[PDB]
């Protein structure tokens, strides 16, 4: 019994530190790579920076938190830092998310009236664009959470929330659907509707022919970050709403399950852009 719980204890914090070991180096990789090669320094991979920045949070904050506590098998930290963790994760994905929805609207800008683009995307709007994200994110996030909107009156989740050990995010009903909603449902619609647009002018572009094959890439590899993302989250959230409605329907740990594979999504964007020829050539340079 004590060795079956010493086995797993150290296979798992092994995996563990691999995937924080993978988020970190993937995303300080494209940070890097964007920030030392001017070629790749665009408007467009401003948004990526921003993107690659909440997947680093996830890598260095997140994930250690919930390595500690999927190991353990107990909240170690206190009462403060497991609702600051807590937080942090809403955050996080609500950025991406929020992030991923900017990307698609630049996009369709960009393609439909270069013009006007041109003369209204600037660096120094980019900047306001990011901090907006950032701030309408944790406005999102933090306060519901620092605020208690999100508790239950169920004696079972008391419990939990006086035993300093516990650190479940068990939530009134109100919340799961309001911030699954908003959070995600809401973003999620836009980022699909706005995508599809892009397609569709994308493809009514085919009918400097190099020029055009290029940026078709480009745009499909934009296209894999968000519906990779989705595949990576949208099981999650269904579940949410699914719960609020009946706990038996989906089992337990299907439900822990689903929300790794939305952790797991920081590890992705990097190896994605390697489909990239400069990203790939900047990711030698620096790893030497
Ligand atoms: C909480 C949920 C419901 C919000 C989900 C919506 C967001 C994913 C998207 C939809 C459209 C996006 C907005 C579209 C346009 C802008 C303008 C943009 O930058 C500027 O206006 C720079 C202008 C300047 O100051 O000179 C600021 C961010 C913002 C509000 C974007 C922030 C994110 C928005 C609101
Ligand atoms: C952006 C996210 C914002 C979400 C904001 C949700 C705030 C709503 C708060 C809320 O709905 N409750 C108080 C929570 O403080 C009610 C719950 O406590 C509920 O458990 C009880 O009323 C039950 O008795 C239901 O019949
Ligand atoms: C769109 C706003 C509709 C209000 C959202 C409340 C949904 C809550 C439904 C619910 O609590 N149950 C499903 C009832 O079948 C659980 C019952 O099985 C017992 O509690
Ligand atoms: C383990 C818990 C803390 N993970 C929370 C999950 O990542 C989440 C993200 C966004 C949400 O809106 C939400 O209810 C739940
Ligand atoms: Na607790």
């Amino acid at each position: 019994a004590e060795l079956l719980s010493q086995q797993w204890e150290a296979g798992m914090s092994l995996l563990m530190a691999l995937v924080v070991l993978l988020i970190v180096a993937g995303n300080v990789l494209v940070i890097a790579a964007i920030g030392s090669t001017q070629r790749l320094q665009t408007l467009t991979n401003l948004f990526i920076t921003s993107l690659a920045c909440a997947d680093l949070v996830v890598g260095l904050l997140v994930v250690p938190f919930g390595a500690t506590l999927v190991v353990r098998g107990t909240w170690l930290w206190g009462s403060f830092l497991c609702e600051l963790w807590t937080s942090l994760d809403v955050l996080c994905v609500t950025a991406s998310i929020e992030t991923l929805c900017v990307i698609a609207i630049d996009r369709y800008l960009a393609i439909t009236s270069p013009f006007r683009y041109q003369s209204l995307m600037t660096r120094a709007r980019a900047k306001v664009i990011i901090c907006t994200v950032w701030a309408i994110s944790a406005l999102v996030s933090f306060l519901p959470i620092m605020m208690h909107w999100w508790r239950d009156e169920d004696p079972q989740a008391l419990k939990c929330y006086q035993d300093p050990g516990c650190c479940d995010f068990v939530t009134n009903r109100a919340y799961a659907i309001a911030s699954s909603i908003i959070s995600f449902y809401i973003p999620l619609l836009i980022m699909i509707f706005v995508a599809l647009r892009v397609y569709r002018e994308a493809k009514e572009q085919i009918r400097s022919r190099v020029m055009l094959m290029r940026e078709h890439k480009a745009l499909k590899t934009l296209g894999i970050i968000m519906g990779v993302f989705t595949l990576c989250w949208l099981p999650f959230f269904l579940v949410n709403i699914v719960n609020v409605f009946n706990r038996d329907l989906v089992p337990d740990w299907l439900f822990v399950a689903f929300n790794w594979l939305g952790y797991a999504n920081s590890a992705m964007n990097p190896i994605i852009y390697c489909r990239s020829p400069d990203f790939r050539k900047a990711f030698k340079r620096l790893l030497a």
